């Protein structure tokens, strides 16, 4: 197995190294925990990286592969963020032991061959356009668990549409791993965290405030009930410039095949100019708000 | 948390998706290492011999999954090899929430007998998937009867970066060469005498091999055309991966046919030259 010095950061490239490396910690009574990133790190994965941390005994792997197989287009992968010296000395600062960053070749020698297939949920919302997005996000977080095999993996909220389908993909293969959904981090204004966030201009990150601030004016709306709550949310994306809003939907936690009944999720995807932001957040519905 | 029941040299059987991986963790933190065989139960001479070679492994424990993918001699025949564990989970248990992540084989599960069941391996590299994170064995066993499946199955491994070992057996034979299927038994006597010219052709090609590939060929569908009732579906010769064959080396050369109603495969090694 490759050289493992503890307390300090190590970078494994091949699947093999950090899958060795991994099984033997886990062998030394170490509960190894994943935290899986396509870069460009912000406080959000920090967050998620410091909930790994908690747990005790912990050594937390941080991985890092821009996954082109979620990627459709047109120019989409190409324009990804990539800032990975940033990426790493964050790692550090953080005292993350493990960072995995295999190449595109190791992860796909064979090119895209079998695959993971989501359940319906993933033909709705983020995937209606995007056919195969989230075939690409299992398939690759498929991958992920396997050569890492970590006791718990950490997710954003933000993206709770992929949360939900990771979650299905947990359950449906019984993989033996905890999924841990971690709160959206938000700059001070109430804006959710993201790598997209820097496409936004002076005028385009003002209006941008409007997605938190329609999502929390309608959890505080929903006691006068759903309507109420979707009309609200709706008043203050209509009162913003610029801002087009793709789709505001209220769901049930799990996203459906449900009526929403007390508790729900009201997501939000809105295009400014070219840049499309999400952002979600927990609904109580009448009494139980 | 208490650790399921289990007793050393016993026949142990469960159900519960989460008993069975409970154990075998158990058992795999005391030093075993864990073999598993699926079946589809109705036990023949073929799933002996996956359990012999299971058994084989030092300090091996077998786990037999059961389970039709959408009886007590079974069982009996296990105890009579020394199976420690039975897997015998409901379909409900394997699929709690119903059809709905799946795994999508690549394109060659189009080709051969995805041409008359192009959904069939879908469903089988789905169940196999399963099968392994529950149980997580170290090593997993299949005949080579089912080549294809086979070949699948060793793509799912790699392509989800799987941590087992996939051993596939030789087919286990009838006398004359008929290759055990729990489909032969449906045969009539006219059917059961001819369906022997599918084994008859490939070892007949596998040793006209030294002339060639289209020697190989050639004896084989010579075979299979002194048959009566035998509708040839294919006769194709390809690498060891199922790929185009190579100018020469290492193939493998596979066959399909219906008889009356029953539908037969068998394939062979080939050395080409
Ligand atoms: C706890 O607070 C937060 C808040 C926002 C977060 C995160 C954490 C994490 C992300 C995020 O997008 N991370 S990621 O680009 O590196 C990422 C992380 C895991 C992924 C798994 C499958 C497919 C795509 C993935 C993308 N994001 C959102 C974003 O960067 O747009
Ligand atoms: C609803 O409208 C569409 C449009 C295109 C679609 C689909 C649906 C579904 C597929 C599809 O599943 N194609 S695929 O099985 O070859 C496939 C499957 C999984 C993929 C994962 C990451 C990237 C690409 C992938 C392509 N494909 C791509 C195709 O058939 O080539
Ligand atoms: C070592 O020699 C042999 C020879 C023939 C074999 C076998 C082994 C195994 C089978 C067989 O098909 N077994 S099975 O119906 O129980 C079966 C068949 C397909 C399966 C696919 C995924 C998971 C489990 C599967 C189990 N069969 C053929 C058959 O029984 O139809």
């Amino acid at each position: 197995i490759p050289a493992f010095h503890p307390g300090e950061l190590n970078v494994y490239s091949a699947p093999g190294d950090v899958a060795d490396v991994s099984r033997a910690l886990r062998l030394t009574g170490r509960r190894v925990m994943l935290v899986p990133t396509m870069g460009a790190l912000h406080e959000g994965h920090l967050a998620l990286v410091r909930a790994a941390k908690r747990v005790p005994g912990s050594v937390v792997v941080v991985s890092i592969f821009v996954n082109p197989m979620q990627f459709g287009a047109g120019g989409d992968l190409d324009a990804y963020p990539r800032t990975p010296d940033d990426d790493l000395a964050q790692l550090r600062a953080e005292g993350v032991e493990i960072a995995f960053t295999p190449t595109t070749a190791a992860m796909y020698p064979d090119g895209l061959r079998t695959t993971v297939q989501p359940g319906p949920l993933a033909a709705e919302l983020e995937g209606g356009p995007r056919p195969t997005h989230f075939a690409g996000v299992l398939t690759v977080v498929l991958k992920l668990l396997q050569i890492v095999r970590p006791d718990r993996v950490f997710f954003g909220e933000k993206d709770y549409q992929q949360l939900v389908l990771i979650r299905q993909l947990v359950a449906d293969f019984n993989l033996d791993v905890a999924v841990v959904g971690v709160p959206t981090v938000r700059e001070a204004d109430g804006l959710a965290m993201s790598s997209r966030n820097r496409y936004l201009d002076p005028a385009q990150r003002a209006a941008a405030v409007a997605l938190s601030a329609a999502l929390t004016a309608a959890a505080h709306a929903a006691t006068a009930g759903a309507q109420a709550a979707l009309d609200a949310a709706r008043a203050v994306l209509d009162a913003a410039p610029g801002v087009a809003v793709d789709y505001l939907e209220l769901r049930d936690i799990g996203l459906g095949p449900m009526p929403l009944n007390g508790s729900g999720r009201l997501l939000v995807a809105a295009r400014l100019g070219t840049t499309r932001l999400l952002d979600n957040i927990a609904i109580e519905i009448g009494t139980f708000a």
